[PDB]
């Protein structure tokens, strides 16, 4: 190093940013003398790790992973370390892990607690959340469905009327967005059924702009640094305020007047949001509850339904099959649909179903390890502080387990043991390779609201539309895995018709 001091300027500024280089290179080949833990995915820029492969294209990185190290492998993204367990036994391993060994409110509360609010969901002991599920499950019954589908039909009704994206009453074929218009319908329904009248109205004001500020707080960029000074930072927690405080000013208005019904989930929460031990939630944690659970909606359900409507652009042979169906359950369109009616539609639900296989809206599950945790039939011990990360969207697009599973096919799906962590009794085991809405204490509790609102929507769709992509040879846009959800590259355009230019919306 008395050599070095001799060396040109320009040698010496070489070295001097090789050092990282070589420094984590060293790290990495001492690190793979370790037979108790997983392979480290090798990687060459400092700190960032893995992140652009596995940011861009994570069920290929997965895959070309998998054949070099097998099902589990550690990588580095951004300064922390995932491990992966590809796999049903990874499944198992994640989603029916002991609470003493991973946490999910560890991982994601940084993200979350700033977007909904404190003392709810990720930002509470998980006793609690088990119990937050099932207060919001109150709202989610059969009884609730059957009220939710005309107001779920009456607002896509009222959108496809007054939408700049459509004005049907007035147009008879037109391109449209489905990234535009999608979002949109989704916050529409979800408002209207599950907030109320009320609220629903208050997006038809300037107060909508407070959920696009709210939302932008909601990017993968907040999993990394999850406060900074920023303006869109700032937006954010105006937006979880104001917001919040309109639903605690409804909330009280409700109970002065106790107008207290069983309408929507505001309902619901108003009666029943009491724990086990008699203590019970408050205004401000029943706000923020509503908060997380219509965002729990939003992306999840907004990116499917635009998925479906590109899968059928190009397949006017699977709209023709559904319409046929539409025509026998709904006795040729003479029939208002209700929830027992969806309930007999398979063909729309094997759609759904399919569209959910090739396109999981959430493409890598976390846990925060809390402490050393052995891998059954390993050598590798997962340590305190690493974060695992489970993938069931990478098994829905396994040959192995689905034949030829990039194809759409919805006819793929012509045709245990239970447990209760507090919510409801759901399925003990998760091996299964299809797991759109997980598994284990952390499962979706949204899974019969999503396909009670994408079923409503693709009925009518399909009744009232035929579209097809504006450009002959044209196929199903790439998917963007760089957001919260994987969602199609926007824009991503279909041309519409409507199938009866006579008939009137609203
Ligand atoms: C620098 C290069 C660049 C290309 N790059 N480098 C890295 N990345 C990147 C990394 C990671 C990701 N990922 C990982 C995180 N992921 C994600 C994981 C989980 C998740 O949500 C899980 C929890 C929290 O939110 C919900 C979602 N939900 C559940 N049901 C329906 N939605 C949730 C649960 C309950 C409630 Cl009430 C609300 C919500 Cl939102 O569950 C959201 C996003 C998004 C993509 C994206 C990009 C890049 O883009
Ligand atoms: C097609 C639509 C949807 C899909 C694919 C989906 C998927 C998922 C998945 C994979 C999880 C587990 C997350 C994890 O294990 O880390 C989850 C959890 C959850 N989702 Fe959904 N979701 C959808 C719609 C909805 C809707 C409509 C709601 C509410 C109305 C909702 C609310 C929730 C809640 C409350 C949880 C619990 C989180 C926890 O217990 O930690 N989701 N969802
Ligand atoms: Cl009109
Ligand atoms: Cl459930």
């Amino acid at each position: 190093l008395s050599y070095f001091q001799a060396l040109p300027l320009a040698q010496r500024v070489s070295i001097m940013v090789a050092l990282p280089f070589v420094y984590t290179i060293t790290w990495q080949l001492l690190y793979s003398l370790r037979k108790d833990r997983p392979p480290l995915v090798f990687y060459w820029i400092p700190w960032v790790g893995s992140a652009i492969p596995y940011g861009t294209k994570p069920y290929e990185f997965f895959e070309d992973c998998q054949k070099k190290y097998g099902d589990i492998f550690s990588f580095m993204l951004l300064g922390r370390i995932m491990t992966v367990y590809l796999g049903p036994k990874g499944h198992e391993f994640i989603f029916n892990a002991k609470l003493a060994d991973v946490s999910a409110e560890a991982a994601y509360s940084h993200l979350t607690t700033p977007v909904f609010g404190k003392g709810v969901i990720y930002d509470c002991p998980n006793h609690r959340l088990m119990e937050q599920k099932k207060f919001v499950k109150g709202a989610l019954t059969k009884e609730a469905f059957v009220r939710y589908v005309p107001l779920i039909a009456e607002e896509i009704y009222k959108y496809f009327r007054n939408s700049k994206n459509f004005k049907i009453n007035e147009n008879n074929s037109g391109i449209v967005d489905v990234m535009v218009s999608q979002p949109e319908m989704t916050i529409f329904t979800a408002s209207r059924s599950l907030l109320g009248k009320e609220m629903r109205d208050k997006l038809d004001t300037d107060f909508a702009y407070l959920y696009s500020d709210l939302d932008k707080g909601f990017t993968p960029i907040n999993f990394v640094f999850p406060n900074l000074p920023l303006e869109h930072y700032r937006k954010r927690d105006h937006a979880q305020q104001a917001i919040s405080g309109t639903y605690m000013s409804l909330i009280k208005e409700r109970r002065e007047k106790n107008d207290i019904q069983n309408r929507d989930l505001i309902d619901e929460l108003m009666k029943n949001s009491t724990y086990k031990d008699g203590t019970k939630m408050t205004d401000q944690e029943i706000a923020n509850l509503l908060i997380g659970v219509l965002m729990g909606g939003q992306h999840t359900s907004a990116a499917t339904s635009a998925w479906c409507l590109l899968h059928l652009a190009e397949r006017p042979d699977v709209q023709e099959e559904l319409y046929q169906e539409q025509m026998r359950v709904l006795n040729n369109d003479t029939k208002e649909l209700t929830y027992d009616d969806l309930q007999n539609m398979p063909l729309l639900n094997q759609m759904i179903k399919e569209t959910l296989r090739l396109h999981h809206p959430l493409h890598s599950l976390f846990r925060k390890v809390m402490r050393d945790v052995a891998i059954p039939n390993t050598s590798y011990v997962v340590p305190r502080d690493y974060h695992v990360l489970v993938s069931p969207g990478y098994t829905h697009l396994q040959e192995e387990f689905f034949p030829k599973p990039n194809e759409f096919n919805i006819h793929r799906w012509d045709g245990g043991d239970e447990v209760d962590y507090g919510f409801g009794a759901i399925s003990k085991g998760v091996s299964s390779p299809y797991l759109p809405f997980g598994g284990g204490r952390h499962r979706c509790i949204g899974e019969l609201f999503a396909y009670c609102q994408l079923g409503v929507l693709m009925s009518i769709f399909i009744r009232t539309m035929k579209w097809r992509y504006p450009t002959e040879g044209e196929t199903v846009p790439p998917s963007d895995f760089t957001s919260m959800v994987t969602l199609p590259t926007a824009p991503a355009k279909i041309y519409w018709e409507k199938r009866h230019p006579e008939q009137k919306y609203g």
